[PDB]
């Protein structure tokens, strides 16, 4: 359910995805990208 889980990453990651200059550990895409990868997979978990 990457919708509420969208919140999971999407919040963290869309919060991240949506600065790596060095603030990436604070960005949250780290997941976004890999884990938003799988939070975005959280629903794209076919």
């Amino acid at each position: 359910l990457y919708m509420a889980a969208a919140v999971m990453m999407g919040l963290a990651a869309i919060g991240a995805a949506i600065q790596f200059f060095i603030v990436m550990g604070l960005v949250d895409a780290i997941p976004m990208i890999c884990v938003g990868l799988g939070l975005y997979v959280m629903f794209a978990v076919a």
